[PDB]
């Protein structure tokens, strides 16, 4: 679920404020997305976006209000190491791994100040 | 989800082994249930059973494999105080509260050794 992802990011990047850092970054860090990502970072967000598309597109999973973000899963974070509980059901595990992969991904992308609050209708 | 309930019980009753204590107790502590509960304790289990029936019977909720037990929610336990995260979605919150109410309930029922592994086909 949304909040758990915010705190996955804080886990992988301790010195960080997710909502402020990774919302409206580039073309795909934020609601929806368009165009080609501008970045490794923005790429991590596009993949996450696509990861939520696949889960949405699994017959077995019927998310609340149709938004995988609504789906709480249960993880743990020991010193920059995210772990998705194995006892997550299949849909929760899939959502969990989208978030985790994205947090691992953000930890390793370069952050370019330039692309925070990008003019999306010009560059995306 | 099942495992979270097991650890809700350990939270409310610290000196306890849930799987061993509350599985096949009386008529309703364990898979399904029949007849009238024998106990306060067994009553707590019947109510839980019924609580999972109501959730199952909410149009908005479509559980995996159709079993609310499959649904992970996110709670916290500070010294015999269960707290269901408010950021649980509606179905997770409902499941959460069934488990919590049942753990609070078990903590306060008398435990009668007599009714562990009851002969259900005679007394239930
Ligand atoms: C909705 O997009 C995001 C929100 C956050 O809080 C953190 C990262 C995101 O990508
Ligand atoms: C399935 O019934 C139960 C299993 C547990 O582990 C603990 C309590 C129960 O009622
Ligand atoms: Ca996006
Ligand atoms: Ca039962
Ligand atoms: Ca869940």
């Amino acid at each position: 679920a949304l909040w758990q992802f915010r705190s996955m990011i804080k886990c992988a990047i301790p010195g960080s404020h997710p909502l402020m850092d990774f919302n409206n970054y580039g073309c795909y860090c934020g609601l929806g997305g368009s165009g080609t990502p501008v970045d490794e970072l923005d790429r991590c967000c596009e993949t996450h976006d696509n990861c939520y598309r696949d889960a949405k597109n699994l017959d077995s999973c019927k998310f609340l209000v149709d938004n995988p973000y609504t789906e709480s899963y249960s993880y743990s974070c020991s010193n920059t190491e995210i772990t998705c509980n194995s006892k997550n059901n299949a849909c929760e595990a899939f959502i969990c791994n989208c978030d985790r992969n994205a947090a691992i991904c953000f930890s390793k992308a370069p952050y370019n100040k330039e692309h925070k609050n990008l003019d999306t209708k010009k560059y995306c």
